[PDB]
């Protein structure tokens, strides 16, 4: 409708309000936003992806995100997808990626939490759940999001990559597995370290653009691009960030309550009777989100400064909410 088109004017912008597109699209923010991104970037025409097939697939994907999970639902997938879309347009990475690398990064963004049960890897491992027995305790959820994501391409009327060559499906697949497995938080300190090495030897050509020799370097930036996108919540406007914070904290406290009914040890932050939301956001930003984004800002100097300033204002806001 009208309100939806006005809200979509900010598609290429960090300030887009995905909460508002969710309301104007009959709660189909992922289908909605992915259709917009794919059209704007001409991915449908480029890869001969039928509009019909694409909607069918995105709708089914969207239905695999549980709407009863407070944070990890299709709204979150849509926010990560749209943030990734904005990140691929950083001036510093202009014309560096192939359309296939762009296709892969946004496709990964969309599936990266599909069928999330609302609990963490450590909870699934500690409760001997079926998926942890299946995946041998390694990146249990991430491996599953990928399995579910790719399993839905196995029906002609849903195969969005049908018209790619065999070579492009093989490459796109490698890239997506690699990007989604990189959203596993237990790999954060390893990724951030390799990204700080990427920055130290970073090269920028005469045109103000980064030089990525070959595939190893390009996929490194892409793994990090989607990792930051997945942790982009405290870098948005204080109004969006407070809503995201209330969601994630609802999920975490829900997990602590499950942990409590079983007699398991409750992690100091999922413990609703004690945990200070405010203090845990400030520790989240200081020890994890700011180091990641400060490093991303260095790689893309100066395109991510506005994002760093917002981060430091949101942290400062949250810090002022504790006596
Ligand atoms: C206090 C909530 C902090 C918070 N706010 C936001 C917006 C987010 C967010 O997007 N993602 C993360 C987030 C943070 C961690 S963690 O490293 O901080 N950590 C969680 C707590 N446990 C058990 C005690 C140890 C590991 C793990 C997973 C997370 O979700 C990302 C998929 N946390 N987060
Ligand atoms: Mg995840
Ligand atoms: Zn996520």
């Amino acid at each position: 409708e009208d309100h939806l088109a006005k809200e979509l004017e900010d598609l290429n912008k960090w300030g887009l309000n995905i909460f508002n597109v969710a309301g104007y699209s009959h709660n189909r923010p992922l289908t909605c936003i992915m259709y917009a991104i794919f059209q704007e970037r001409d991915l449908l025409k480029t890869f001969r992806i039928s509009s019909d097939t694409f909607i069918t697939y995105m709708m089914t994907l969207e239905d695999h995100y549980h709407s009863d999970v407070a944070y990890h639902n299709s709204l979150h997938a849509a926010d990560v997808a749209q943030s990734t879309h904005v990140l691929l347009s950083t001036p510093a990475l202009d014309a560096v990626f192939t359309d296939l690398e762009i296709l892969a990064a946004i496709f990964a963004a969309a599936i990266h939490d599909v069928d999330h049960p609302g609990v963490s890897n450590q909870f699934l491992i500690n409760t001997n759940s079926e998926l942890a027995l299946m995946y041998n305790d390694e990146s249990v959820l991430e491996n599953h999001h990928l399995a579910v994501g790719f399993k839905l391409l196995q029906e002609e009327h849903c195969d969005i990559f049908m018209n790619l060559t065999k070579k492009q499906r093989q490459t796109l697949r490698k890239m997506v597995i690699d990007m989604v497995l990189a959203t596993d938080m237990s790999k954060h300190m390893s990724l951030l370290a390799d990204l700080k090495t990427m920055v130290e030897t970073k090269k920028v050509t005469s045109s103000g653009v980064l030089l990525l020799d070959n595939y190893t370097d390009r996929i490194q930036v892409l793994r990090n691009m989607v990792h930051c996108a997945d942790l982009s919540n405290p870098t948005k406007s204080l109004e969006l960030y407070r809503q995201w914070t209330d969601r994630i904290m609802e999920e975490f406290f829900q997990q602590g309550d499950k942990e409590r009914e079983r007699g398991m040890e409750i992690s100091p932050m999922c413990d609703k009777h004690t945990a200070s939301v405010e203090k845990s956001q400030v520790g989240f930003i200081d020890y994890i989100v700011h180091p990641l984004w400060e490093t991303w800002a260095d790689l893309v100097q100066p395109d991510a400064q506005d994002i760093l300033d917002t981060l430091e204002d949101n942290r400062n806001w949250y810090q002022s909410m504790i006596p």
